[PDB]
RNA sequence: UUUCUUUUG
RNA sequence: GUUUGCGCGCCAUGGGCGCGCUCUAACGGGUGUAAGUCCCGAACAUGCCCAGGUAGUGGGAAAUGUAUAGCCGAACAGCAAGGGUGUCUACUGUGAGGUGGAAUCUGAAGGAAGCUGUAAGCGAAUCUCUGGUCCGACGGACAGAAAUCGCAUAUAAGGCUAGGCUUCGUGAUAAGCUGGCAAAGAACAGUGAAGUCUAAUAACUAAGCAGAGUAAAUGCGGCGGAUAUAUGGAGAGAAAGAGCGUGCACCUUAAGCGUGGAGGUCUCACAGAGGUUGCCUAGUAACAACGAACUGUGAGAAGUCAGCCGAGCCCAUAGUAGUGAAGAAGUCUCUGUAAUGGGGAUGGAGCGAAGGGGCGAACAAUCAUAAUGUCUCGUAUUGCAGAAAUGACAACAUCUGCCGUAACCAAUCGGGUAAAAGGUGGUCAAAUCAAGCGAGACGGAAAGGAUUGAUUGAACCGCCGUAUACGGAACCGUACGUACGGUGGUGUGAGAGGUCGGAAUUUCUCAAUUAAGAGAAAUUCUUCCUACUCGAU
C-alpha cells in the first residue's frame, strides 16, 4: 500500500535531485555524491529488490550518500499523510514553515496575555529514546511492515529521516498540549509553553517533566529547564523585551546571537588577512544578507546602527593596513580628496591604526558614501526594506 | 593630529 | 630576481702598544709635602612655585646654562667624487659598442677610509649598594638542537584607547614605560622606578571596579649575566682624564687605489654548407618550432660576482696571477670549542684563486620493487500496540496566580507561591485474546579459518658563535650585512612563450563512417622548463 510509493521512480528521481543538491559528506565508504548515478545504473534494481525483499543492511556511524538518498525517499513519502496529524504550532522541519512564523505566533500569544515561559529541553534525542515505542507510534498510523523494518534497521545505525522521526515522536507532546488546553510553540525539539501565571507555570513544568518521564519515555535535564519571564528567555536566537510604550511585547536578537555575529564580523574583517578588500566586502554583504534575513522580524534598529558603524570602522583599518606604506598612504589620501599637508601628516602617522581610523581625515577620505559605492550594503537600508 | 627612516606575511 | 655585493695586492684618516710635550673645573681663593681629584664664595638667564585664566612687573626652595681640558655630530643643512636611466642630443667606430654633453634619479646601514657647519648629547682610577633596560636563540614559545627555569597564552592571555561607576581629593632630579598593538628606532606628548634634594615665599593687572573598542604574540615571576645611548642614582675615594706629535719588521677594513676576468652571450671579416637571380646566414627573449639561415679558424666589445639537499669531482682564466725561505707542504707535540681553531719544534721548498655550467656521494620526502564469528531451517520464549468478560474504589490525572490590608497594589504594604476559591475528565488493575516488526538463547543441516631502483627537494623566512664593518650603545636592522662554522620553519606567485609531453573536449579514420572502445587535426585543463616581463626577500 505504501512500499511502492516509497519506490516510485519519480519519488526516487526527486530523492536523487535532493541529495545531489545537498552535496553531503562521504560516510564510511568514501563514496562520492557524484558517483551515485553509477550506483543506480548498475546497482539500482538490486537495491530495489533488496528493499522489497527486506535484505538491505544500511551501512553504519558516518552517513553515506546512498543511505541519505533512500532516507530522502522515505522522508519524501512520509511528508504526506502523517503531516496532517501534526499540530499547527509545530514549526520546524516542515514545508512552508520557518522560525519567523513561530516567533510571530508566540508574540501574538504573549501580547494576548500569557507571559510565563515554560522552557523544556528534550536533550540528546536519539540516544535516550526507547526504540519500540517509536516503532509502535509509527505503526499507530502505518500498517506496512516494510517501512517499519527499514526504519528499525536505520534506527540501530543526518538526512531528513531523523528530523522527521523527531517530529513524529514529539507530536504526542503537541497532542497533549492541545488536549490540556495550553498555549505553546514547539520548533523541533525545544518547546516553550506559554501561560499567564507563576504557580500555574510551575505546575505545568512539573506535570510535563513527569509526563515526559512516564508516558513519552524521554529524559529532560536541568541545563535548560527553567521558568522565567520573556526578559530572560533565549529561544531560537531571539531574545524578548517589552516596549516602554506599554502595549506590546517585542522580539529582538539575543545577546549571544549578536556575539556570534560580532565574532564572524571580526574574523571576516581581520586586519592581517591577505585577501582583497572587495573579497572582504563580498563576504561581509553575504553575512549581513543572511543575518538580517534571519532576524528580519525583530526590532533591531539601534543594533544595526551600532553594527554598521563598527563594520565601517573595521573596513577603514583594513584599508589602512592594505596600503601599508606611508608614501602609498598619502598618495591614496590625496587621490581620495584630502589636501596634501594634512594627508602627509596623517600618513606619517601610518601606524597607530585605530587612532587614525577612528576619527579625523579618514572618515571623510573613505566615508559612508564612498564605501556605499565601493560595494557594501549599509545595515539600515537592508533592514528597512526587508522588514 | 609625529609633515620620520627601515624590516617582515 | 632587491644602486653596490667576486679574487688577489697595496694603503690608515680605524684600533692597540709605548715614548715625549702641553692642558684639566666661571673667576678666584683656601686645605695640605703634593689638587686634574677635596672644601668655599658672586651675579645674570631659563625652568618650577607665590596660582585659581594669561601676559608684564616684584619675590622666592630645590634643578639646569653661560662654565673643565676637550669629545661626538641628528632619522639636520649645504657641498659632493662616483653610479644609473628604457629621455634627448653630438661625435667616433663596418658593427657589437665607446666617449663627451644636457635633463632626471641617486650619492646607500658595511673605504672619496667623503668634506664643511651646527641643534641636541657626553665628559675621569677603583670599590660597595641600588633602580631601570637588555640578554641566556629560533620555534603560539612542542619537537629538533650547542643553545635558562616555572607558569600562563588565541571563542584571544596581556597591553592599550575612549568612556562609565565607587571611593578620595607639596614639588624637583630623571634612566625608563606608554601613546588602542607585526617588530624596532628617532621626534613630540603624557607619565615615570630608585634613592637623594627641597619642603621657601606676596602681590598685581589620584586610586579601584565592571563593561565597550583594538592584536601578523608574547606576558608574569625566579636564577645567572651584561650595562661607555660615557644607563638613573647613592656612599667612600690626594684616583686619573684629554689634546697634539712621534715611533712600533704592531694588527685590521665590502662603495678608496691598482690589476684580473674564465664559462656562456653578441658583432665583424674570411673560408666551407646551402637559397636565389652577384646577394642572403636572421628573426620570433632563450628551449621548441617555422624557416637557406649552420659549421670551424681569427680579430673584437659589453660583461659577471643571491645560504636554502650538496662533501667532492670535471670544463676553462690556470698550476696562471698572488703568496712563500723575516719560511710553505708534510711530521711530531701541548692544547680550544657544540663546530670552525690556536701555540711550540723539525723540514726544506711549495701552497695557490675569481664568476658560470655540468656530474654528484651523503640528507630529506615520496613512489615502485587453531578457534572465534557471520549466511541459513525448527523449539522455549520475551521487547512493544489495539480489544475488554470483569473486579478495586471516590481518590486520582488535569487546568485556574492569591485572603484582609493605607479603601487600595507587582512584597508598590505583612505571611505565602502543590497560597485560597475553584472548574474538567471519573481513576486503577485487567481474564483472555490479539496487529506488525524485532531481540538474543536452545538445536542441526552448509561454509570458513586471528634490500634495490626511480622521482622530487624551485624559491623563501630566520636565528646563534667567532672574525670583520656600519645605521642607532641595547634592541631592530645593513641579501641570514658579509666570510666560515652550527640550526630549525613554509612549500611550487601571476602573465607570456615552449613542452601543445599526460588527461578530457569538437571534427574525421577503424570497429559498423556505435560509446566517455583505439588513432589522427584542433580546443581546454594539467605535469615540466624559462628573470622574458612583473610580484615577493
Ligand atoms: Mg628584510
Ligand atoms: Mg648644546
Ligand atoms: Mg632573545
Ligand atoms: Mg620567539
Ligand atoms: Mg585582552
Ligand atoms: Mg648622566
Ligand atoms: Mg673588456
Ligand atoms: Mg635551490
Ligand atoms: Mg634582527
Ligand atoms: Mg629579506
Ligand atoms: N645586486
Ligand atoms: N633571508
Amino acid at each position: 500500500n505504501l512500499m511502492e510509493q516509497i519506490l516510485s521512480s519519480d519519488n526516487l528521481n526527486r530523492a536523487y535531485l535532493q541529495v545531489v543538491r545537498n552535496k553531503g559528506a562521504e560516510g564510511v565508504d568514501g563514496m562520492k555524491y557524484t558517483e551515485l548515478k553509477e550506483h543506480l545504473a548498475k546497482n539500482g534494481e538490486t537495491i530495489k529488490g533488496q528493499l522489497r525483499t527486506r535484505k538491505y543492511k544500511p551501512q553504519p556511524g558516518v552517513p553515506t550518500v546512498t543511505d541519505r538518498f533512500i532516507q530522502q525517499a522515505i522522508a519524501q513519502v512520509l511528508t504526506p499523510i502523517y503531516e496532517e496529524q501534526f499540530h499547527d504550532h509545530s514549526y520546524g522541519f516542515r514545508p512552508n514553515r520557518c522560525a519567523q512564523q513561530a516567533i510571530l505566533t508566540a508574540l501574538n500569544i504573549m501580547n494576548d496575555g500569557n507571559d510565563w515561559i515554560v522552557d523544556i529541553d528534550l536533550e540528546k534525542f536519539f540516544d535516550t529514546v526507547n526504540h519500540d515505542k517509536l516503532m509502535t507510534l509509527i505503526g499507530r498510523t502505518i500498517k506496512d511492515g516494510d517501512v517499519i523494518s527499514i526504519v528499525r534497521k536505520y534506527l540501530v545505525s543526518g538526512g531528513n529521516l531523523s528530523p522527521l522521526l523527531a517530529n513524529i515522536m514529539l507530536n504526542e507532546l503537541d497532542k497533549e498540549m492541545e488536549k490540556r488546553g495550553l498555549n505553546f510553540v514547539r520548533y523541533a525539539d525545544d518547546c516553550i509553553i506559554m501561560v499567564g501565571s507563576e504557580m500555574s507555570a510551575n505546575r505545568v513544568m512539573r506535570n510535563i517533566s513527569r509526563f515526559i518521564e512516564e508516558k513519552l519515555g524521554l529524559k529532560v535535564n536541568m541545563t535548560k529547564s527553567k521558568v522565567d519571564r520573556p526578559s530572560g528567555l533565549k529561544y531560537l536566537g531571539f531574545g524578548f523585551y517589552f516596549d516602554p510604550r506599554a502595549h506590546q511585547f517585542k522580539a529582538k536578537p539575543h545577546a549571544k546571537s549578536v556575539a556570534k555575529f560580532k565574532k564572524r564580523m571580526k574574523e571576516l574583517t581581520c586586519r592581517s588577512w591577505g585577501v582583497s578588500n572587495s573579497y572582504k566586502v563580498e563576504k561581509l554583504n553575504q553575512l549581513i544578507r543572511g543575518w538580517i534575513n534571519y532576524f528580519k522580524i525583530g526590532s533591531m534598529k539601534t543594533l544595526c546602527k551600532e553594527l554598521d558603524s563598527r563594520i565601517r570602522y573595521r573596513l577603514r583599518m583594513c584599508i589602512w593596513k592594505q596600503w601599508k606604506t606611508p608614501q602609498n598612504q598619502e598618495k591614496n589620501l590625496v587621490k581620495l580628496g584630502i589636501d596634501r599637508n594634512t594627508a602627509r601628516r596623517v600618513a606619517y602617522t601610518g601606524k597607530r591604526i585605530a587612532y587614525v581610523c577612528n576619527k579625523g581625515a579618514v572618515n571623510v577620505a573613505i566615508s559612508n558614501k564612498r564605501l556605499a559605492s565601493f560595494g557594501l550594503i549599509s545595515m539600515l537600508d537592508y533592514y528597512i526594506e526587508k522588514c
